[PDB]
């Protein structure tokens, strides 16, 4: 809210930065406009300097200068973050990883990838898929998000159900600390219990403890067969039983279980002009499988589908194994987030709740907000207990905000839930962590912040309470 | 040797304070304190004069508060199955045992989230969740004695790591009591939660130097409908590696374990524990487990895998079992190697991560470098994870053999950019060999964390960071 007492970038700093990163000092005001606006376009900084380093040493030397001079630094990846973490609040220097986009190694047997933090996820998937491997994560933002940003936010995504957390799949990190110190935790070993797992501190630290410059990550083998079932369910009770049966009948081949409601389908059709492949239903379920024997998987899917259609859990369904049609079906889920931001102003919540009542809050909000909201939708990673709750209006209303907050956060807390399951904290949620974290935890976080960045030059105004 | 730091000593008034804090949980008898003072390997012995056995988190909080005010050093202990001297005192540190913190708090029968006290015994937790058709995400030969809190503190790997991965992924939350007695509540029994720093991660693998784990929340995978085990003889290590490659290619996602052992391992388990080999004599053996939803499909995958393995000469003889009794018998041949080694003599133990292609090289080398001074040398362990268990046995400890083994084994590992402690951790034994696997700047940040969280250093002194 109020600017902390940081120094201001002088002409001497610009000349220093040009020496440190020649060719990588952008000061054109119109060029700085885009990197100052977050993905949602509701926060806008006034940074006048963007730095685009190529190597880790350049990053180390930049922070060295910023440390001695007490200049605030805003690390930025793909700028797809959802919580206002990726753009300055005032005039923080934007340090972009855009040019740190080289792959450093890939071991063709272990599947271990070492790459720079600014490699785009989409591009890394292509690289390892040419070598019969896949990334352990995927997101709708794959086209723009940087692997460094994924690690900094501890991104979940669409294959978390199968491959799990970056806390498990990240093997090593190189991090540049606030004072310029290069921390080498860039191991490429599957197992290494020689002291504290220091890298874990930086996974989910959202650039407040250091800038990730190099990532080592374990890539799963590429599946021989990927199948997608897109199913229509007549209610949420059946969605939950479809999930239960899916785990019983598909089991270890399951790689994704996503859901969306009717309004979500309508919004992707209206704003993005993507047609539904099944009959209209109140709820839709996208199931993905990944396995080593295509015939065994297809056999598992067949028996699962026949009984689920037979027991009335699903009303209408379409299956796909052709690469083109799988991506078609995935687009119906992946592009919901785009359709919402085209419907007007979006109030965005990312909650962890008990799966058995994951949708109850959507129905509650629909009764609580009547004609004062345009749409209320619920979708997301049901398999991981993670609901994406969004309310749209043609324009922002302080009334509607007062109706949504703190009510939504209080409901989640009554369920011992998380007020930010995946997207993190950043600027937007810094003052609502008390609904998921007790004061002693939040205090220790501040002590770690004070140890690693005593001057607070890395990402001020985030991601800890005011 | 190592010098005792200037901690206070336990007085009669401290003993009365502990009797107040945990009624009936103070053990002072020297004959009762012998056993908790000796490590599993029986090569380190402490001189602790008091064992505290709290039942509740509040009791642990109050104990540590007193020790912090009094400047009394504390040695946390679980099952005392640790392999690196971290589990017993060096001098007269108070032994704080989790033996009586053995309650399950809750288990959600759909999400599979378990919450239990740190001192619950792994095998007992497995029995509890398996009755409800879930399994623990980790298993190890120590299951009968090790505590879940110990496993988290050591970041235990084990026999199903290849399938379910690290505790850094499967632990959902922890309650931890800090050195000053502050109860840190990171007990987030949620699959996903990105509301600030993942504080629990600091305590996974910290071996009781940053706090005492009192409650664990852990994600339990579903119990597989079908479990198969194959036990195979290979004519050389190259065929072992090709058997692994082929195994991943043909079994894929149903693979739940891949373990190897050498001929000498098989001989010792047979010689000391009387377990007969079910396959023809071979220089290497491989145990494969599969876990899946469809018995028929898993059987077809396994049938074709063996067909191809026997066809191309990768495996010379093999047997398969699905009967629960027979499955356990095959698993016993691998699980009980560690017991058989310590009955054979004095054991020099090394736990190394290396490039899988050269995992066994060190065993051949050491067999040549040493001579009749080694009674036996073996190599076995978690090949799928790149993890070798190197052991050398002898009739008695000798300085000459230790000098031949060290630093040579640690230099070999650094030469391969490997880990000198893959899973067992650091503790007392390896505190001064971290330079082979971790750079100075990383080692410094760990010391700063220790100073922040335990500025008096009362929690597990003489471990697990460098001097
Ligand atoms: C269409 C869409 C779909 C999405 N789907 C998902 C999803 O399924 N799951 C999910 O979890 N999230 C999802 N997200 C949001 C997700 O958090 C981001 O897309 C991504 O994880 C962040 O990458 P980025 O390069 O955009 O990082 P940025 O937005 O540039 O940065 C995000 C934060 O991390 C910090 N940071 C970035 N890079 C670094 C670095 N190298 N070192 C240190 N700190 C750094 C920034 O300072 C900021 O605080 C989605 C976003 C969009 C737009
Ligand atoms: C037969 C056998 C097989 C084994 N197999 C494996 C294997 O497959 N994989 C593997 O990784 N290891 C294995 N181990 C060793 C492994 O380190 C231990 O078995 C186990 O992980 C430690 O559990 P514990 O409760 O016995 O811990 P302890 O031995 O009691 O303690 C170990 C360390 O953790 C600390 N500690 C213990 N409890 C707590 C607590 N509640 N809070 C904080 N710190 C605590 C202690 O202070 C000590 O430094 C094996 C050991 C044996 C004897
Ligand atoms: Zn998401
Ligand atoms: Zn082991």
């Amino acid at each position: 809210v109020r600017r902390l007492p940081f120094s201001t970038v002088s002409k001497q700093d610009l000349a220093a930065f040009e020496r440190i990163v020649p060719g990588g000092v952008v000061t054109d005001p119109e060029a700085l406009q885009a990197p100052n606006v977050d993905w949602l376009r509701t926060l806008r900084g006034c940074s006048k300097v963007l730095l685009r380093p190529r190597t880790s040493e350049e990053v180390s030397h930049i922070l060295r200068h910023c440390h001695e001079r007490n200049l605030a630094v805003n690390p930025q990846g793909g700028n797809t973050g959802m919580v206002g973490g990726s753009v300055p609040v005032f005039d923080e220097i934007i340090l972009s990883t855009a040019r740190m986009n080289r792959v450093l190694s890939f071991h063709s047997v272990s599947g271990i990838l070492v790459c720079q933090a600014g490699c785009v996820l989409e591009e890394l998937s292509r690289y390892v898929e040419e070598r019969d491997f896949i990334m352990p994560l995927d997101l709708g933002a794959k086209g723009s998000c940087h692997i460094g940003g994924n690690v900094a936010t501890n991104a979940g995504g669409l294959r978390f159900l199968r491959y799990g957390s970056l806390h498990g799949t990240v093997l090593g990190l190189e991090v540049v600390l606030a004072d310029g110190t290069v921390l080498d935790c860039l191991t490429s070993l599957r197992k290494d219990n020689t002291g504290y797992d220091l890298k874990q501190l930086f996974i989910g630290s959202e650039g407040t403890l250091g800038i990730i410059t190099t990532v080592s990550i374990l890539c799963p083998p590429k599946p021989r067969a990927v199948n997608v079932a897109f199913l229509g369910c007549p209610g949420f009770a059946e969605v939950l039983q479809t999930f239960s049966t899916c785990k019983g009948m598909l089991g270890e081949i399951l790689s994704a279980f996503e859901f969306m409601d009717a309004v979500c389908m309508q919004l992707v059709g209206r704003h993005l002009h993507l047609a539904s492949p099944v009959q209209e239903s109140p709820f839709y379920v996208l199931i993905e499988t990944s396995g080593s024997n295509a015939g065994h998987d297809a056999e598992k899917l067949g028996h699962f589908l026949e009984h689920a259609l037979g027991s009335g859990l699903v009303t209408d369904g379409t299956m796909a194994t052709d690469q083109r049609k799988v991506k078609m079906l995935w687009a119906l889920r992946e592009r919901i987030t785009e359709a919402l931001s085209r419907d007007g102003y979006v109030y965005k919540y990312d909650l962890s709740l008990p799966v058995e009542r994951l949708y109850d809050i959507v129905t509650d909000l629909r009764a609580r907000l009547g004609p004062h909201a345009k749409h209320v939708v619920g979708y997301g990673h049901l398999g991981d207990g993670n609901l994406h709750l969004n309310v749209t209006a043609e324009a922002f209303s302080p009334s509607l905000l007062a109706a949504l907050e703190p009510h939504v956060y209080e409901w989640t807390a009554g369920q011992q839930g998380s007020v930010s399951a995946e997207h993190g904290v950043g600027f937007r949620k810094r003052d609502v962590l008390g609904y998921s974290k007790p004061p002693g935890a939040l205090q220790l976080m501040q002590q770690l912040k004070a140890l690693l960045d005593p001057k607070g030059i890395l990402n001020p105004y985030k991601t800890l309470p005011s």
